């Protein structure tokens, strides 16, 4: 809706698996096209850019008909607003984004980690986690949001983050009650639930 | 909630000149607090003083209400400006655009400021970025997008007005963007800014 929409990445989670929780989370049907199925990922992409008129030769990107879309911040923000997960007034919608961005500094930290140690454990991750867990307790029943009493992609960022720090760090929300609860709830979610447990 | 807005960054453009640049494009009246008696001894009691989200700057403070993020506060102070864009889809150029300007930018701050290796972003990074904003501004026949002025142009500016500060004559080659920046600084109030910019 539409009517065919097609997410192109490479065969990872990385910089797609927000916009790819978001459709889960609203619903919509689109081709999950990866790179590396088909054998060379590389040699795929390199295709790819001929094929597809990118404006930064970057992935992913999402093809709504002829229509090309770049940039993952800007797709997830684009997504967040048309179907309203951006929140519920303008100052709550800049209170999302602030928050996604903050998730985008110590997301950026773990890629640097786990795709390209000490520092990542042992300074940014717990600084970062009380950083959330602080907006948490700001904002915080079994319903667990960082912006109003609705959710926002900023939820579903933070839950992306930790999701993806604890395939490589399992035990780093201990510490985090509310972080911990947040991940727990939106991992949970009728939509998300059954896209996370069936995802490979 | 209202009246006082306060810039809180160091005495350097970084990730506040943006912000700095919208100010002065709209005519908003703000306090541009600069650290820096001593930056870090200042940034550390700012932290205990303000309630900053995330312990970073820019820090932009409107009466007691607390705004993080320049990305976030670039976006915000562009929809409430209204040089956000001038429809949906215009207002997910501008931000992709935007974004693009983020991936260069940030591999830009890592030679200019954390001494990397400047070879990689001359020769690889800084010209093929380059055209990329020039493709873009060649698909929109300046602007970026729409008819109009968004925060998208006043970044792509802000970008190459920061990497010509250390690397003059980089839009040579690029007939459009050089355009498109000259145009942006002739604006009485960002020439007025530029020239009052120290
Ligand atoms: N600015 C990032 C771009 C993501 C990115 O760096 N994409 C990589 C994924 S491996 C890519 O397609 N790289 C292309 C290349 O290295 O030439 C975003 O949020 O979309
Ligand atoms: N996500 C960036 C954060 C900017 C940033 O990295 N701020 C630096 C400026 S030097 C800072 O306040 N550093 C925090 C520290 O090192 O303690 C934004 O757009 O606001
Ligand atoms: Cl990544
Ligand atoms: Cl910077």
């Amino acid at each position: 809706m539409g009517d065919n929409i097609v997410l192109y990445y490479f065969d990872a989670r990385g910089k797609a698996e927000l916009i790819r929780l978001i459709f889960a989370y609203l619903g919509i049907e689109y081709t999950d096209k990866r790179f590396g199925v088909n054998g060379d990922a590389f040699v795929e992409f390199k295709n790819f850019k001929k094929e597809k008129d990118t404006p930064f030769e970057q992935v992913p990107i999402l093809q709504i008909g002829d229509l090309i879309l770049a940039q993952s911040q800007a797709i997830v923000r684009y997504l967040s607003k048309k179907y309203n997960i951006c929140g519920e007034s303008e100052l709550n919608e800049f209170y999302a984004d602030m928050i996604f961005c903050g998730v985008q500094d110590i997301h950026y930290k773990f890629n640097n980690t786990n795709l390209f140690e000490t520092t990542f454990l042992n300074e940014d991750l717990p600084k970062w986690s009380g950083y959330f867990e602080k907006l948490l307790k700001k904002n915080h029943n079994d319903k667990y949001y960082f912006v109003g009493n609705n959710l926002t992609y900023a939820d579903l960022a933070v839950f992306n983050l930790y999701d993806d720090i604890e395939t490589k760090y399992p035990s780093s929300l201990k510490n985090f009650p509310l972080l911990k609860a947040h991940n727990e709830f939106i991992s949970n979610l009728p939509n998300i639930k059954n896209y996370i447990t069936n995802r490979k």
